[PDB]
């Protein structure tokens, strides 16, 4: 068992992991006769197949009891998920490489600071949404389609990782 | 010029001319252990060719001067486009049913409570995006890809409108 560092969400830092859905140091033109800047592309939905489709949703979701035990880990094989805040507040990230199975010792905790969102590359394992606030609102873009697009991995006792936010 | 009627944004008032992006009023089930409400497919982006991707970029968007005369109407005939405000505030949309030309006579000016977010349909003619902040920021999530997705249709001087929100 070990515990996690929170790591404040930088693009560069999040690589591996997916993209950082932010205006902060994000490359951008002027659209709608230069009154409107397009912070262009941040993020890419990607699905398995051309048949799928991108759908919008939003998840209200309460805050976890904390310290947190992370158990467990999750991926979509067949798509890319982003979370976006809605409400502007911070909230927590947990993931893993790619792989068969995610790598306890590689397990990453970031922290966004309320004007980012994150868009998790196909197969990137990661935990379900971890609000700081009591209750928190994110926009979810992800893939529709047919086919299995949630593996989920249960650590071993010894291979748990503790979230301790402060 | 006809004055357009700034009507409350509602998905009964909007289903025209796409999807309206809230949690009040839309369904939703539980996910994460009864920890997380899914308000479900609130909107589904749609692209024109398999080759097309759906992506995800932040709009940083000044304030027209108002009264503002309206005088031209894009659409985007090979996907839809989505805009979710990021800071929780209110602001304004105008429209026209899918068409060769936007009907003058059929515009509709709409307002969000800051709490919704839109989703124009393929082929539906909509403004450029209306701040009633200085300064507002939007999700916006469209459709990336070959060919040419954006008609801009300029109103003779009878056809154009007055958008007065004071
Ligand atoms: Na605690
Ligand atoms: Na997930
Ligand atoms: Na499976």
């Amino acid at each position: 068992m070990r515990t996690l560092m929170i790591e404040p969400l930088t693009k560069e830092a999040f690589a591996q992991f997916g993209d950082v859905i932010e205006t902060d140091g994000s490359d951008h033109f002027m659209i709608n006769n230069g009154s409107t800047m397009r912070f262009h592309k941040l993020a890419t939905v990607e699905t398995a197949e051309p048949e799928d489709k991108a759908i919008i949703s939003i998840f209200r979701a309460d805050a976890q009891d904390m310290p947190l035990t992370v158990r467990m880990l999750e991926r979509h094989p067949l798509g890319s998920q982003a979370f976006i805040p809605l409400l502007g507040n911070p909230f927590l990230i947990v993931v893993a490489p790619v792989g068969d199975a995610p790598v306890s010792g590689l397990v990453r905790a970031f922290r966004s600071n309320g004007r980012q969102g994150v868009n998790y590359h196909r197969g990137v394992w990661h935990h379900p949404v971890l609000t700081i606030e009591k209750r928190d609102d994110f926009l979810v873009v992800d893939r529709s389609g047919s086919g299995n697009n949630c593996d989920e991995h249960y650590f071993t006792e010894e291979q748990m990782l503790i979230l301790n936010p402060h």
